[PDB]
């Protein structure tokens, strides 16, 4: 009924990184069975972002994931209440985000309310100097505890030059009704830029995501 082949997705995220604000809004197409989504993003305040917008993507939906039938879709059974996300983000030098996402389903459209705040990055790390390039394979590993969905992962961003920045991923999902709860499962995430601007204030957003369970 609700989830159908073809998605929009309509976005506003607003947040600060070391104290500076800025507001960014997207808009995207999705396939949810498939795990695919892409969407365009505009800065609209807060300069030109002087951090490495790679920290931002991730924040930038499970349900657009390939789930098989021998695993529990926590995600699109619910809809169309929703559900929320609240996650932290912890890098190996010390930069912490914290981030929120409170999704809604309107006709065939995601509507995203992101709200992000990072702090504690250091002037010369790979982040405030921008030199991080794209993340690697991401495997997000979810589980129960308490009747909610949980969710880490040790992701690294590469670096020019050589070399990896590591952060570790902590979520919790909650789902605006009572639904089923899966077993121990993995998500693979694949993220891409495909195409930015200068200073990125504008920037077209490519995942792929597939679930994996034995």
């Amino acid at each position: 009924s609700v989830i159908k082949p073809d998605m929009k997705i309509k976005l506003r995220m607003e947040g600060a990184v070391n104290g500076h604000p800025f507001a960014i809004e997207g808009v995207g197409l999705g396939k949810p069975f498939e795990g695919k989504q892409s969407m365009d993003l505009k800065v609209k305040e807060g300069g030109p972002l002087p951090f490495a917008y790679d920290i931002l993507t991730m924040a930038f939906n499970r349900v657009f994931a390939k789930y098989p039938e021998n695993i529990v879709d926590y995600f699109k059974q619910s809809f169309p209440e929703g559900y929320s996300w609240e996650r932290s983000m912890i890098y190996e030098d010390g930069g912490i985000c914290n981030a929120t996402n409170d999704i809604t389903l309107d006709g065939d459209c995601y509507i995203c309310e992101i709200r992000f705040d990072g702090v504690n990055f250091p002037a010369n790390g790979p982040v405030m100097q921008k030199r991080t390039v794209k993340w690697e394979l991401s495997t997000e590993k979810l589980y129960v505890r308490d009747g909610v969905l949980k969710s880490d992962g040790n992701y690294a961003l590469s670096l020019e030059g050589g070399g990896h920045y590591r952060c570790d991923f902590k979520t919790t999902y909650k789902a605006k009704k009572v639904v089923q709860l899966p077993d121990y499962h993995s998500v693979d995430h694949h993220i891409e830029i495909i195409s930015h601007d200068k200073d990125y204030s504008n920037v077209n957003l490519h995942e792929h995501a597939e679930a994996h369970s034995e």
